[PDB]
């Protein structure tokens, strides 16, 4: 299919493009747009669907994979899926977001294929001896086909798993970051069952993810997102970091996001 991530064009003519007229939120966008271009030339538009959020934080993640992640090289990640769904039978209410293979004759081998798939994709692009190659190949790897959509089964079963071990965390009176508080605190996702039935099986179907859920994305994916909020231009959230203490060792993607469905990928050389 086509690129669902476009090809890039400098940031400021896409500002220009976007925001035209006097009102104060154009006159905010522009400032915006102004502060990322200090340190970014491009920007690359994700497709605005259900999946934004997953599509611009995994692009711009697998784009920069100069290596394999630890918790993408350890076997527990394949091993996964059986020994959740086999626990906790209500994992599967799991929505799918795309047609399977036959082969696959149950939802453990559903997401196992995805979970395959994703650290295939990862090693080979952490592999490729040039930079080019690397966007060449991710490139092709967003194409609005079944492979795509697959990667985003895969990282919200990743977000269902780090929610599961936090929610256990708490239980068992254990430290947790305050965002899973948040997370949980919410009335439609008080448990793990919760949040998968409101907030994860909507992700990609009819909403994408909440604030809170940035910071799940992080955790899952060990990434720390770095957002330029052009929405709190005037404030101290312009940017926002999820989580906002990582570990030192988590690389860092940077996005772009109007609002809170909506995230681009600003690019440099
Ligand atoms: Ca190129
Ligand atoms: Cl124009």
């Amino acid at each position: 299919g086509p690129l669902s991530v476009a090809p890039e064009m400098d940031i400021m003519d896409y500002c220009k493009k976007e925001w035209r007229g006097n009102t104060q939120k154009a006159t905010c966008m522009k400032m915006g747009y102004e502060e990322v271009s200090q340190k970014f030339t491009s920007i690359r538009r994700v497709r605005g669907d259900n999946y934004c959020a997953l599509r611009a934080t995994l692009f711009q993640a697998m784009s920069q994979a100069v290596g394999l992640p630890p918790w993408l090289q350890d076997p527990e990640l394949m091993l996964l899926p059986e020994k959740l769904i086999s626990k906790y039978n209500w994992i599967k209410q799991w929505k799918l977001g795309l047609k399977f293979d036959g082969k696959n004759e149950d939802l453990v081998d559903k997401i196992k294929e995805s979970l395959t798939l994703l650290r295939k994709k990862w090693a080979g692009l952490a592999e490729m001896r040039t930079a080019e190659a690397r966007q060449i190949a991710c490139d092709e790897l967003f194409t609005n086909e079944a492979e795509e959509y697959s990667l985003y089964e895969a990282v919200k079963f990743l977000m269902l798993n780090r929610a599961i071990e936090l929610y256990n965390d708490k239980e068992k009176g254990k430290e947790v970051p305050f965002f899973s508080v948040l997370l949980f605190a919410r009335d439609t996702s008080n448990d793990p069952g919760q949040l998968l039935r409101n907030h994860l099986n909507q992700v990609g179907h009819t909403g994408g993810l909440e604030q809170v859920e940035m910071f799940l994305l992080a955790y899952a994916v060990r990434h720390t997102i770095q957002v330029y909020r052009l929405s709190k231009y005037n404030t101290e959230e312009f940017i926002t970091v999820y989580p906002t203490d990582p570990p030192k060792d988590w690389p860092v993607v940077t996005l772009i996001a109007e609002d809170d469905r909506h995230y681009n990928i600003p690019v440099r050389v």
